[PDB]
């Protein structure tokens, strides 16, 4: 789309003759009062473009001091009010203003037909407003005498909003809402918020099912608040685009906030029996990005008639909380085991994991191992301060890290651990990474369009946080924090757009996220409920249940996770599968007399895979007596697996008598009595993958003859590193 600035007017075009029913609203295009048809016309056939009543609203400047009069090209149907007061009516009653030069006063100017006109009618083409001097010399008002409405000022929403409810002709206040009505004065009707609206190059039309096929997008938003998402934006600088384009384009959507979120991460993590950090012992280490989310989690299943799980943490955290995991040595350890003290050396990044532009940010972050601080970042190590784009680092990717002792904080030293300490981190107990991003701002436009400073992000963190649920996706790479719209279903006059988990996935991922057959995918792989791990605090589990458990009320559709309206606070943590299986991407081994299925992670012995009118499912084979199945992972199935590493392994099963489900890893096997179940449930067993102990099968034991077992949608989940 076009960037464009805050010149002219903006423009309301209306049906009808009492300024009842928009029809759509632009800015004016360059010393006319009309807008661009170029766009105008792929939004709305040219012959629906024929209007009886027109507003146009915003601020004017002279550009030069004088006292001076106003009127329309066409002035007998005009009425013009600046700052307030009626200046010109119907030709008549003409007041003198003295205006100074540079200084904005508010301005509406109402027009009405006594029959609709085209906009491409020579009058409509003709429309200008003339300035006119102490000597009746009259003069065109420029371009660059004339601005929209500041729209996040509270006294420009008041204008609007005001504008939407009475008009000059007939001034008398509308009883009820209509589609004009513009109650919180973000310059979008009512109407148009809850049904339906989209904006392109800055033209606003109500949406109609006609633009669809074109590829426009329908926004809603709340009628009753001009930040629908509490973000620095008001829902029409978000649909319009008219916003620092630095913030993720996600955000260009009412119900997506801009929100930054910085956090740190460590890479080429080194551990010395030395001071001067000489023979060195390397690690394998990994950032385990939502750790405190899943490590201790506790699992509730059996969740609805359809049998859901999800993990609940007792200390939830945002994604400005990291932790690094030790993973494993590389080099001779002998000296560092012996040890009184360690210094530990590495490298840190900051990485922007939201969606919000942040500029001159000097974060703060604290490193801490068993509950005890070893080492501060504090604003003397970016005496330069910091300007990260969402999804971006700094140092950037392909650069390398900072390292630890180049930071004005560490004196030119590595951080001292204690023997205790010491023995901690190599036995893979986490340093934590808290950051902190208080003096870091957001860009807004003024009163004239001009880019400044709107204000620090501390000072607009709470109305969002009021206003949203939070949504983290770790793949275990990388880490993205969203905030979506979120309604308090008990207070009806909260006017917020319904959004499901599933909706706020697809609306706050534009890029890694598509829906396939019905089912989304993240960067190509499954981010569907069935595949992924999700973690929910205290608050959200409550929340979630009473969704699930309502039969009959707002909640009576909801009987998944991903149908879950969002609530605000609501937190959801999704780990995204390292590996999976499903019966659909599967094969009989056997022919006529399958006696086994080879899918994607290797061989069910004793199993098939069966299609009932499209749903498929693996079943253990029956030839007369108990067999056990058994996928034997082929080569290279678990290569995503980190060593010493926990994991969650899920499947959807039903069986009529229990069965023992096994993970054999030799040492590290696990294993669960699974109770019988009418219909499928979810599952969910954890895996240990110790280095030298690979995970050779899963194995699903009956105990019963007679009796069957079915399965289907198998997923390996990360949970953290394995404690030494
Ligand atoms: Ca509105
Ligand atoms: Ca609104
Ligand atoms: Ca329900």
């Amino acid at each position: 789309q076009k960037e464009m600035d805050r010149k002219g007017l903006l423009g309301y075009y209306f049906k009808d003759k009492d300024f009842s029913n928009l029809t759509m609203f632009s800015p004016t295009r360059y010393n006319t009062l009309i807008y661009d048809q170029q766009t105008a016309n792929k939004l709305l056939d040219k012959k629906q473009q024929e209007y009886q009543s027109i507003r146009w609203i915003g601020l004017i400047q002279s550009n030069k001091t004088g006292d001076f009069t106003f009127e329309l090209s066409d002035d007998e149907c005009a009425i013009i009010e600046m700052d307030g007061k009626v200046i010109s009516n119907k030709g008549k009653e003409k007041q003198v203003v003295h205006l100074e030069k540079g200084k904005l006063v508010p301005i509406k100017i109402e027009y009405q037909l006594d029959e609709p006109l085209n906009i491409d009618d020579e009058k409509f083409k003709g429309f200008k407003l003339l300035k006119v001097d102490n000597q009746k010399q009259l003069h065109q008002v420029q371009q660059d005498e004339l601005r929209n409405p500041e729209f996040n000022k509270k006294e420009s929403q008041e204008f609007l909003a005001k504008a939407s409810k009475i008009n000059l002709f007939t001034k008398k206040i509308k009883r009820d809402i209509d589609e004009g009505t513009d109650t919180d004065g973000d310059s979008i009707p009512d109407m148009w918020e809850e049904n339906g609206y989209t904006i392109q190059n800055r033209i606003a039309v109500k949406w109609n099912d006609s633009l669809a096929s074109k590829g426009y997008t329908k926004f809603v938003s709340n009628p009753l608040d001009s930040h629908t998402v509490g973000d620095p934006y008001t829902d029409y600088e978000k649909a319009s685009r008219d916003l620092d384009l630095s913030n993720a384009k996600e955000t260009f959507n009412p119900l997506v906030a801009a929100f930054p979120s910085v956090n740190v991460s460590m890479e080429k993590v080194i551990l010395s029996p030395n001071k001067n950090l000489s023979n060195s012992v390397e690690s394998h280490s990994s950032t385990n990005w939502s750790y405190t989310n899943t490590e201790g989690a506790s699992v509730e299943a059996g969740i609805g008639p359809k049998g859901f799980s999800f993990g609940v943490s007792a200390n939830y955290q945002h994604s400005e909380t990291v932790a690094q995991e030790w993973g494993a040595s590389i080099g001779d350890t002998t000296q560092l085991n012996t040890a009184s003290a360690g210094y530990l050396n590495a490298n840190v990044r900051y990485n922007n994991v939201g969606t919000g532009a942040i500029y001159d940010v000097k974060p703060t972050t604290s490193f801490v191992l068993e509950k005890n601080t070893i080492a501060t970042i504090t604003a003397k190590s970016n005496s330069t301060a910091l300007s990260i784009s969402p999804g971006e680092s700094y140092p950037k990717k392909g650069q390398n890290g900072i390292a630890i002792t180049s930071m004005d904080d560490f004196n030119s030293h590595p951080i001292t651990l204690n023997k205790k300490q010491l023995d901690q981190v190599l036995t893979n107990n986490p340093i934590m990474l808290e950051t902190d991003q208080t003096d870091g701002i957001y860009k807004i436009k003024d009163t004239h369009g001009n880019i400044v400073t709107g204000g620090t992000w501390n000072g607009v963190t709470q109305q969002i946080k009021a206003k949203t649920a939070s949504i983290i996706v770790d793949d275990g790479k990388q880490v993205a924090e969203k905030r979506v719209a979120a309604k308090d279903y008990a207070y009806p006059e909260d006017k917020t757009p319904s959004l499901t988990l599933k909706d706020a996935l697809k609306l706050s991922f534009p890029e890694e996220i598509k829906e396939t057959d019905g089912l989304l995918y993240y960067n190509n792989k499954p981010i569907y409920e069935s595949s992924v791990m999700t973690y929910l605090d205290g608050n959200t589990a409550k929340e979630v249940k009473k969704q699930i458990n309502d039969k009959t009320g707002e909640f009576k559709d909801v009987q998944h996770l991903y149908a879950v309206k969002l609530t605000p606070k609501m937190n959801f943590t999704i780990k995204v599968p390292v590996a999976y299986d499903t019966a659909k991407q599967a094969v009989n081994l056997g022919g006529d007399n399958p006696w086994g299925a080879k899918g994607l992670l290797g061989t069910w012995v004793n199993a098939m895979v069966v299609d009932n009118s499209g749903d498929k499912a693996y079943k253990r084979v029956e030839p007369g007596y108990l067999l056990s199945p058994t996928l034997e992972f082929s080569e290279g199935s678990l290569d995503n697996l980190k060593k010493n590493y926990s994991f969650y392994v899920s499947m959807y099963v039903k069986s009529d008598k229990p069965f023992t489900l096994r993970i054999n890893a030799g040492p590290y096997s696990t294993k669960r009595t699974i109770e019988a179940s009418n219909d499928f449930k979810r599952v969910d067993i954890p895996a240990f993958y110790i280095e030298g102990f690979p995970i050779d099968t899963i194995r699903l034991e009956g105990s019963d003859y007679p009796s069957a077992i079915w399965w289907k949608d198998v997923s390996i989940t990360e949970v953290s590193a394995v404690k030494k």
